């Protein structure tokens, strides 16, 4: 019921995958312990901290189903009694703490900047994730907490706001672990008990590199744009340094909440496996409720294939999504596979034309055309019986018709199940396309 944890990002224009994971882990812990998850924004430099960047953090987190209990909201709003939740609006507070330190002789002015008196003793950081970490701080020199230009350093800022916001657990990446002795020292120089720390090993690529900021696939928006599913991406985010003992990799966020524990986060670096993520998104693609998938698909479709919901044949669209969904892995694949279904022209290349629609192929399709137009109802079962019967009549295989049919109708060699595809398109569309292929 008690814990108070926070995610404290910098708005740069994108939400880094690792930043997303850190937000998730904090959100998971808060939800597991009936605690409170706070969002504060570190808006230091005016140049790179635009309102556009802020919207990305809001929308990316919401897209992942991650709310927050206190913090800023769009259009200049805020919720929470421990605000304001912007670093730029807390400068008076930073001074009060910094002046208090000077008054205690815990800090001193030197050449226009304030320097914290670093305790040069041994300090053990009892990290929940990394275990006890011995630091020898006898070498560590004093450091600036407020710079010559009057601005305040992260090392002081994060301690101040953890105090003011009554933060119980600080969950962040392991790139902060080396400075936690500085942060613990400040808490102690203020007579305030330091929070418990849980530092998460950094995510690495399979070849050992960090997911750098200008690399492809470093940002959450990129996967959204590529057609990834919210619940799937989030499920994979839980897999980055954590598991459920069953180690079945697919589980819903309710299970994740019920079982999440900081002491079960892996001590070794998580590896970002794009193939597993791709695979995971396919599992959700195929199995999620159709009416839940459809709104995503429309949104993917609006970036090209369909008009802004002036598409009048919704029923056909749902049919084409339903058949493509059981075989594709991402929104991008769906768009590729659904393209010929929606198109009026068909995109044929010469290699498929000489292999499938040659003279022998056309004659094969010419065998089917008269029966495809007589068949009623134009349904998956009856259409398959017609092709089976055709194959027997002509001493052919059903594949001899099936593949050429798909090529003639879509220009593609692979795609949704042939007989359902025939149904969804309908007799008129099927016959008109077969007619055009055979008699142009």
């Amino acid at each position: 019921s008690h814990p108070r944890v926070r995610f404290a990002p910098s708005p740069t224009g994108y939400l880094h995958v690792g930043g997303a994971r850190t937000a998730l882990f904090n959100w998971l812990y808060a939800r597991h312990t009936n605690g409170t998850f706070i969002l504060r924004i570190e808006d230091t430099d005016a140049s790179r901290n635009t309102p556009q960047a802020l919207s990305v953090i809001f929308e990316n987190l919401r897209w992942l189903g991650l709310d927050w209990d206190e913090g800023p909201l769009p259009d200049g709003r805020t919720i929470g009694p421990f605000g304001p939740y912007f670093q730029s609006q807390r400068n008076d507070i930073y001074e009060a703490y910094c002046k208090k330190l000077i008054d205690k002789d815990m800090a001193y002015i030197k050449e226009g900047a304030v320097l914290f008196r670093m305790p040069r003793k041994r300090i053990i950081v009892p990290d929940i994730i990394c275990g006890d970490i011995y630091f020898d701080c006898t070498l560590e020199k004093d450091f600036v907490i407020r710079r010559k230009d009057g601005s305040f350093v992260f090392h002081l800022v994060n301690v101040v706001d953890d105090c003011e916001m009554k933060i119980s657990h600080v969950i962040r990446g392991e790139d902060h672990l080396s400075n936690t002795p500085k942060h613990i020292a400040i808490f102690e120089s203020l007579g305030i008990k330091p929070p418990l720390y849980a530092h998460i090993p950094l995510i690495l690529n399979p070849e050992g590199s960090k997911m750098s900021k200008r690399d492809k696939g470093s940002s959450v928006q990129e996967y959204i744009d590529e057609g990834y599913l919210p619940k799937a991406f989030r499920n994979y985010l839980c897999l980055l340094g954590w598991s459920i003992k069953e180690n079945r990799e697919i589980f819903d966020i309710e299970e994740a909440i019920a079982k999440f524990d900081l002491t079960q986060i892996h001590r070794s670096n998580a590896r970002f496996n794009r193939q597993k993520l791709l695979w995971l998104n396919g599992e959700y693609m195929r199995t999620m409720p159709l009416d839940e998938l459809f709104p995503h698909a429309l949104s993917w479709l609006k970036k090209a294939g369909l008009i802004d919901d002036h598409y009048d044949n919704i029923p056909f669209l749902k049919g084409a999504v339903a058949i493509v969904r059981e075989k594709v892995k991402t929104g991008k694949e769906l768009i590729d596979w659904i393209k010929p279904l929606l198109s009026n022209q068909i995109e044929y290349n010469d290699a498929v034309l000489q292999q499938y629609l040659d003279n022998e192929g056309k004659n094969i399709l010419k065998e089917a055309f008269p029966y495809l137009e007589k068949v009623s109802p134009f349904h998956s079962k009856e259409l398959e019986e017609t092709i089976k019967s055709l194959a027997m009549k002509h001493g052919r295989k059903t594949a001899d018709y099936i593949h050429r049919l798909r090529v003639a109708l879509t220009g593609r060699t692979v795609g949704p199940s042939l007989y359902p595809m025939l149904e969804v398109l309908g007799k008129e569309k099927v016959l008109n396309r077969l007619h055009k292929v055979l008699f142009e």
